[PDB]
C-alpha cells in the first residue's frame, strides 16, 4: 500500500492519501530564512513521562517504523490544549549513508529522529478521532547524531532482535521517557505541519528540538539493519532503511523559535 | 495542470505523469557518502556553442519558467554517442528565500540553476522522439551563486521584460553560450536520472559542473521578479517564483567525480 522506495514510494502516496498532496506538510528543513524568534514561546513540561518498569509496554514493527505505544496519564503541559501520548517510533538511514532524520537543519540531516506522538485529549476522546482533526496532535522531534553509548535508548532497542517483521511484538519495561529528550529541550522549532506518513493529515502541531541526542555508531547500525518492512512469510523481504520523508516546501510561512 | 506549488504541486505530479513516481529521478543532494571518483570522466568537448550573431533564438515564458530554444549544430563531444542541444532553461527560488537550485551540494541550495539541454542525435532523429528513449537526453547543469554581475547571463536575463508572461516570446541574438559555463569545465559530478519536471523520463545523463557562476543579487532579483506563470490578459497574476524540485531520494545509486 506505501512504502518510501519504488513504485509505492513518496511521490505516488498522494494518488490513494491525498493529504500527502495538500497543504501543511512535514518535514522541513529549518533554515534562517524561514526562521523567527517568538519570545511567548515557553518551556515544555513533561508529566506522567516516569514509566514504571513494573509494567509492560507494547512494542510492533508496524511494516513502516518500530512504534512503542504509550499510556495517555504522560501529557504535555505548555500548549494551548493538553496534549496526551499515544506512541513513539523512529526515522533512520541506512549503514551506506547513516543520515535519516526528517527535518533537517541548515540542510543537514542527522543520523535518525524520534516522534513522540501525542493528541488533543482536551477536544478529543482518544488518538485515532484526534488524528484527522483540528488541533488534533502534537508531535516531540528528537535528533539523533552519533557520538556515546545511549542506555536509554538502548531501552528500546535490546529489544529490536525480537519485532524483525512486519506485525511482530515485544514488550519493553516502562522508563522515564524524558531519558530520550535532549539538554535544554526550552531550546526548539515550533510550527504547523502535518503526518510524514500517509495519510499525511495537516493536524500536527511540531515541537522540532534544538539539541540532538547521541548514540553509538553499534545502537545506530542495529537499528538501521535489525528490522523488515515484510512479514515472515513474505518471499519478497524488503530491509526496513531509508524510512523517511523528503523534506517538503516551506513558501511564505514561518517556523518559530524558542531562542534568538 | 502542473505547478511548484499547492494541489498540482510535485506530490501530485505522479498522478498526472507516471514517471514522477518512477526511478532515477532527479535532482539529488551532491553528498560525500553517495561519491565515487572515476578517471575515466573525461573533459566535454563544446561544440558549435559559439551561436552564429547572424541567428536569433526564440526566448519563450511557457508559464513554468524561461526557455531558450538552441540549435541542434550545438553538440556535447566526449559521451559515448554525440548530443546535440534543444534549449535551455532556469530553476529559481524567491526573494525571501534565494535560494532555488534543484542539485544541492551537501545540503545546501545554491541560489539558481542553468539547465542546457540535449539528445541523443546519433540515435535518434529529434529530442521529442529521444525523450523516453534509452540514453535519449543529457543535460548540463551549472549552479549559479550571488557573486559578481555576469555580463553573459545579462545576454538572456536583458529580455526578462519582454517575455513577462506565460506564451509571450522575444528574440535573443546569437552569442557563445560557452560563456554560461563555469571555471573548470572538466571538474564535474555525472549521474543517470530523469526530467525534473513533469513528465520525468528516467532518460538523462546528468552533468553537474562543480563550481558555480555568479550573478549579482541585482540580476537575481531580476530573475525572480520579472516573470509570471500567468496569461498577460489575467487580472490575478501569479509570480513565476520557485520553479524547483525537492531533491528526491538516491539509494543503490552513485554520483561519478571527475574531481576527488
Ligand atoms: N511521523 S508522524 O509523527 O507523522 C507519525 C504518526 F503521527 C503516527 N500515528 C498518529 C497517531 C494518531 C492516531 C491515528 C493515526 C494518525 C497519526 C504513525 S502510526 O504508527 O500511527 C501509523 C499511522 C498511519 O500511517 C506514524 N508511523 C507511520 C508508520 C510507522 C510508525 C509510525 C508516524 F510516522
Ligand atoms: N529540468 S529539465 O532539464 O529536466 C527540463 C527539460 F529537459 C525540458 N525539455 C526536455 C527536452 C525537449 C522536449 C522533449 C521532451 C523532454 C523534455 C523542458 S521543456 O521546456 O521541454 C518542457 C517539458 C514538458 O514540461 C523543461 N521545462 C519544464 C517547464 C519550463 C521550461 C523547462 C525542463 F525543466
Ligand atoms: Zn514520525
Ligand atoms: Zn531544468
Amino acid at each position: 500500500k506505501w512504502t518510501y522506495f519504488g513504485p509505492d514510494g513518496e511521490n505516488s502516496w498522494s494518488k490513494k492519501y491525498p493529504s500527502c498532496g495538500g497543504l501543511l506538510q512535514s518535514p522541513i528543513d529549518l533554515h534562517s530564512d524561514i526562521l523567527q524568534y517568538d519570545a511567548s514561546l515557553t518551556p515544555l513540561e513533561f508529566q506522567g513521562y516516569n514509566l514504571s518498569a513494573n509494567k509492560q509496554f507494547l512494542l510492533t514493527n508496524n511494516g513502516h517504523s518500530v512504534k512503542l505505544n504509550l499510556p495517555s496519564d504522560m501529557h504535555i503541559q505548555g500548549l494551548q490544549s493538553r496534549y496526551s501520548a499515544t506512541q513513539l517510533h523512529l526515522h533512520w538511514g541506512n549503514p551506506n549513508d547513516p543520515h535519516g532524520s526528517e527535518h533537517t537543519v541548515s540542510g543537514q540531516h542527522f543520523a535518525a529522529e524520534l516522534h513522540i506522538v501525542h493528541y488533543n485529549s482536551d477536544l478529543y476522546p482518544d488518538a485515532s478521532t484526534a488524528s484527522n482533526k483540528s488541533e488534533g496532535l502534537a508531535v516531540l522531534a528528537v535528533l539523533i547524531e552519533m557520538g556515546s553509548f545511549n542506555p536509554s535508548y538502548d531501552k528500546i532497542f535490546s529489544h529490536l532482535q525480537h519485532v524483525k517483521y512486519k506485525g511482530q511484538e515485544a514488550f519493553v519495561p516502562g522508563f522515564n521517557i524524558e531519558e530520550l529528550l535532549p539538554e535544554r529541550t526550552a531550546e526548539y522549532y515550533r510550527y504547523r505541519g502535518s503526518l510524514t506518513t500517509p495519510p499525511c493529515n495537516p493536524t500536527v502541531l511540531w515541537t522540532v528540538f534544538r539539541n540532538p541526542v547521541q548514540i553509538s555508531q553499534e545502537q545506530l547500525l542495529a537499528l538501521e539493519t535489525a528490522l523488515y518492512c515484510t512479514h515472515m512469510d513474505d518471499p519478497s523481504p524488503r530491509e526496513m532503511i531509508n524510512n523517511f520523508r523528503q523534506v517538503q516546501k516551506f513558501d511564505e510561512r514561518l517556523v518559530y523559535t524558542s531562542f534568538s
